[PDB]
């Protein structure tokens, strides 16, 4: 017997299991269609050049790579993103709003994630919309703000907290890795001294996460500060929107990501129970560490297809879905297949999912094996009434002609 | 610059290519449903025990493998029958049968990358099942808006040439490398040798190659016999479909066989009538898999698989693939920023009531917001203006300029 298990860390989607994928990624794209972004895509398998970043990230230390050429089976969608765009150069119309469902990769060792970016966009805007379709997406699942909402920062704050304490800019990235991590405090603490913070560093940096309204930030760095300005705009926007009850500002949040530059932004449970269901923010300079001549503002977030299963697994709102298909044509018996065929025609013509018995059995059977795909109907072709130009139809027992049957 | 090109052999689909593979997999999709198929998937990465069969098979050798560094072998998976046959084999008596299963994988070759839509029927040893496959892979291509003087379908069984090859005594072993080989038929002087070397003498390889060039199935049935499984098959299949109302799109050719070991019974392989292309797709039955993987139990199959790259091709030549302009319901347009909240409100609505919808994010004159909104396809430009806005009303215009109640809107 060979393996049947599938290879360490991956999933199997036989048809149960799919219809429950299937039925998350409806919700994305619809979503996705409701917002106006359109759908892209690029390969898997990407050069390893694209994601070494060199601060320190979960997501590049764990990478799927290996030698053909260095590659690496993708462990997020951005960086291919970025080479499409950087590719199209000014041919490109922005604002464009492009999304994805790319299967990313790691050394679970794989999950799909609904990516949505919005590119050529300086303003809150694009972070206002990117939050609001997350919630909107589930708000379409049957969540609820009762159930979840999104934490919202700017890590501008922290940047202005840490140049103020003579910190070369290249550190920044890095401490935002850290600050990610905040495992015990005396575990981050201890991290940030390595890459050369002095205790007051560390001190003002501590102090600012903890921070609990937007009003507090402003005491802090001024009212006239970029962050406080524009997190007031998100919110403002959001509000307006309808979605005020799904979003708050949270000091802490600054995502693990090293190319993050102003407003992040992630989901969560209301219960507490469960890791981020979604995360982004706004990466302004990527483009232009890719090479491009003029920097490209950028906004965007990911999706994972994991930890919102679980929630909905939780919320009694994933319910098996079964398997459905309008009609089954049952021939009496074999001399009946042709017309069986004929009618089976007929009906899909007329846009409606049916099968035909494929193999020789029993029409008490045939009504059995209708059931059990979850027909809505059943049609038997009998000599008697193909005769009269009429079949038997059944919901789930009566006489119809041909053309009355779609 | 980083390298803007993709990984050699694979590509990147932006919007515009994208919209175009979209539209085939809808077609996929519909008719999968339409079939009464139902979807599945697994990962592209399996295990490279997985696809060791040992007949020389082209899908095989161009195997894109490597080594974990946990030290398992593994390969991006070259096709997805095997992933398919390792689900049904650890399901085991559990599985419903008959089953519909149908996936569209990327699947890897060492071009290193298409798309492939799978359909695949399992439990059903008579040929309505190939009847069945054939007619949906037809259906697809007449969906796509391909006619029967576009295309066909050739149709073979494998066990007529098995029923040949067993008469000239050979093992049965050998019979899956010589359907590798006679799939080839480079030229016959190659194929003739490579036949040899497998250990035929030169009469088999003549009664071999007689039949593959036998025209008619009454041709078929004249060396083999009428009672033949092969011939009593083919015509029940044909039958069937011409009772479907397909007819003019199948037809008999004794030299199809396809390349891979594992078909048993009946092939089949989609193609242009003006043979400029490969083939478009390919499948048979494959009744004997589920046994080489460990089934205690026999398991009927059959199945096809269908690539993204050559039915494109054809499309294009046919000129049935028009660019397909992005779309989109409304845009809505703020005046200026102190409407911003008030259009937000509005694309709010636009959206309850399921329609597709954008605002225009960054700031920008208004006859530049109508641009973009032509741009971007928009049926319907939606200005949220202060002087309607207090009437309760906004400037509808389609894609003039009409002054209309919010409530309306939708
Ligand atoms: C719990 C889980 O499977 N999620 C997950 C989260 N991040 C990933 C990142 C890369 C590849 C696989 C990943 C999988
Ligand atoms: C035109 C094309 O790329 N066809 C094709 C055909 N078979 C394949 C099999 C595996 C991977 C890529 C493949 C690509
Ligand atoms: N790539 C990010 C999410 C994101 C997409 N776009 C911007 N951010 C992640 O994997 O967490
Ligand atoms: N796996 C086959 C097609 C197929 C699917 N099922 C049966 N046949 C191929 O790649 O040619």
């Amino acid at each position: 017997m060979v393996e049947t298990e599938p290879v360490q860390g991956c999933r199997d989607f036989p048809p149960e299991a799919m219809r429950c994928r299937r039925h998350l990624f409806d919700v994305f794209h619809a979503t996705a269609k409701t917002f106006g972004f359109e759908e892209y895509d690029a390969p898997v398998l990407e050069s390893e050049e694209l994601y070494i970043r060199k601060a320190g990230e979960e997501i590049t230390e764990q990478m799927f790579n290996f030698i053909t050429h260095r590659v690496a089976l993708r462990p997020e969608m951005t960086p291919s993103l970025a080479r499409l765009l950087l590719g199209k150069g000014r041919s490109l119309l922005l604002p464009a709003k492009w999304y994805s469902i790319p299967q990313c990769w790691r050394y679970r060792r794989e999950h799909y994630q609904w990516n949505m970016d919005i590119v050529g966009v300086k303003s809150v805007s694009a972070e206002v919309e990117l939050v609001c379709a997350a919630c909107w997406a589930m708000r379409s699942l049957g969540l609820s703000s009762k159930d979840v909402g999104i934490k919202v920062n700017s890590r501008k704050v922290l940047q202005t907290v840490v140049e103020q304490a003579g910190v070369t800019s290249d550190k920044f990235a890095p401490v935002c890795v850290i600050v990610d991590k905040m495992i015990p405090r005396e575990e981050v603490e201890a991290q940030l001294a390595v890459l050369g913070l002095e205790p007051t560093v560390v001190d003002a940096i501590t102090t600012t996460l903890s921070l609990k309204s937007i009003d507090e930030i402003a005491q802090r760095v001024g009212e006239e500060h970029e962050a406080v300005k524009e997190l007031r705009q998100f919110f403002e926007q959001v509000e307006a929107y309808g979605y005020g009850d799904w979003v708050l500002f949270d000091a802490s949040v600054v995502r693990g990501l090293a190319y993050y530059t102003g407003i992040v932004f992630e989901g969560f449970d209301r219960e507490g129970k469960f890791r981020a269901l979604c995360g982004g923010g706004r990466y302004d300079n990527l483009l232009t560490t890719y090479g491009s001549p003029t920097p490209i503002p950028c906004a965007g977030f990911g999706f994972g297809d994991c930890v919102i299963v679980e929630l909905l697994q939780e919320k009694r709102l994933l319910p098996d879905i079964p398997h459905v298909v309008d009609d089954v044509v049952i021939p009496f018996d074999e001399s009946m297949r042709p017309h069986a065929l004929a009618v089976l025609r007929r009906l899909r013509d007329a846009g409606r999912s049916a099968d035909i018995i494929l193999d020789k059995k029993k029409v008490v059977q045939a009504f059995n094996y209708a059931d059990r795909v979850g027909a809505v109907r059943a049609v038997l072709v009998a000599p008697e009434e193909w005769e009269r130009g009429e079949v038997q139809v059944k919901m789930l027992g009566f006489a119809v002609p041909l053309d009355r049957l779609v």
